[PDB]
């Protein structure tokens, strides 16, 4: 399983971005009842290719299973319309909306998607 850092609120995401400044970030939005989210874990995040590709990316996760007020605020703030959604932020903390993943992707497809991100080495 990937080693995600959990965030719950907008404030928490923003502080994680501040601390990640200098490395690219991936924010995975998850719920226990989200079938394609579980499929990401089974087929894609579990694949060494993907795991190694992500090794120099800070991985964040929001678990919105409850859909509580903080979850909803977070989704609204990110203009998320459904799950799964995966956002990508460059090493300056800027999100690139075209990089958003909003459906299941297998490991080869996801890997290719990672490759097409804004360059991120120093
Ligand atoms: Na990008
Ligand atoms: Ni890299």
């Amino acid at each position: 399983h990937l080693n995600f850092t959990q965030i719950k609120t907008v404030d928490e995401l923003n502080q994680a971005l501040v601390e990640a400044k200098g490395k690219p970030v991936m924010l995975d939005l998850y719920a226990d009842w989200c079938v394609a989210c579980k499929e990401f874990e089974k087929y894609t995040f579990s694949d060494p290719q993907v795991q190694k590709a992500l090794a120099d990316t800070v991985l964040l996760q929001a678990n919105v299973t409850a859909n509580d007020a903080q979850d909803v605020a977070l989704l609204k703030h990110l203009n998320v319309l459904g799950l799964p959604t995966i956002l990508f932020f460059d090493g300056q903390g800027q999100e690139h909306p075209q990089a958003r993943v909003t459906g299941f992707m297998d490991a080869e497809t996801f890997s290719a998607h990672l490759r097409d991100r804004q360059p991120h080495h120093h």
